[PDB]
């Protein structure tokens, strides 16, 4: 499926989320190039990621080339793997840096890792169309190296309120607690989660979740935890049962 989303057009007969807007994934001014299983595709900002195609509930990863165009001739500024985790109603991306342009020669490419959260987006649910009662989540939390966290949350509808955890991570210090937090209105008048991460006692960050699907059938978004390294970025994703 990974040639697929690069070469194929959008079709809405294949599984949803049927695409994702590459809005943060690629800067204005530059561009993105994607490949994977011997095809490839260019992306500009606001362009749409072919997430039909691609695998619910998994992370896809694709090599990334960041590119920027001066006066004719493309410059690589960025290269690595581009991960997307896809769900129903909602998905987002992040990036494995591995290389990037030699601060002093234009020309070269060096060795260097860091990871980042990319595009978050969907079928947001409004936050004057929620629900009733209470839900439970379950899913996937992933950073860098890692995609085998587990993530737990729970919302009660009610009191308009959420609450989960994160598990499993190898690094243990990322397995935190997602703190009770309210749901509120975005900007956008889409329900929105932001609370503080905890390990212990202690606070340790933040998380911030969007609720995505008609029926609130899916949270998605990230978190941010502090360490002595430091800000260590985590991607979550959950769905009902």
């Amino acid at each position: 499926g990974l040639a697929d989303a690069l070469t194929a057009p959008l079709d809405h007969k294949d599984k949803g989320l049927q695409s994702l807007t590459l809005d943060q994934s690629v800067r204005k001014n530059e561009k993105l190039k994607l490949a994977a299983q011997g095809a490839e595709k260019t992306y500009g900002n606001g362009d749409s990621l072919n997430t039909g195609k691609l695998k619910n509930d998994k992370v896809s990863r694709f090599d990334f080339i960041r590119q920027i165009e001066v006066d004719g001739q493309l410059i690589t500024l960025e290269s690595g793997e581009f991960q997307v985790y896809k769900q129903s109603h909602s998905a987002l991306t992040a990036f494995q840096t591995e290389q990037i342009q030699d601060s002093e020669h234009s020309g070269k490419m060096v060795a260097k890792r860091q990871f980042r959260i990319g595009d978050l987006g969907g079928e947001h649910t409004a936050f004057n169309q929620l629900p009733d009662g209470k839900a439970e989540y379950r899913g996937t939390a992933f950073g860098s190296d890692d995609a085998g966290g587990k993530l737990t949350y729970t919302i009660d509808f009610t009191k308009k309120q959420g609450n989960g955890k994160i598990e499993h991570l190898k690094s243990p210090e990322l397995n935190v607690e997602l703190a009770s937090a309210e749901i509120k209105a975005d900007g956008k008048s889409h329900a929105v989660i932001l609370g503080d991460v905890r390990y212990g006692s202690e606070e340790k960050g933040s998380y911030s979740l969007g609720i995505f699907g008609g029926r609130a059938q899916e949270v998605a978004g990230s978190a941010e935890v502090k360490t002595v390294n430091g800000i260590r970025h985590i991607g979550l994703a959950a769905k009902q049962l």
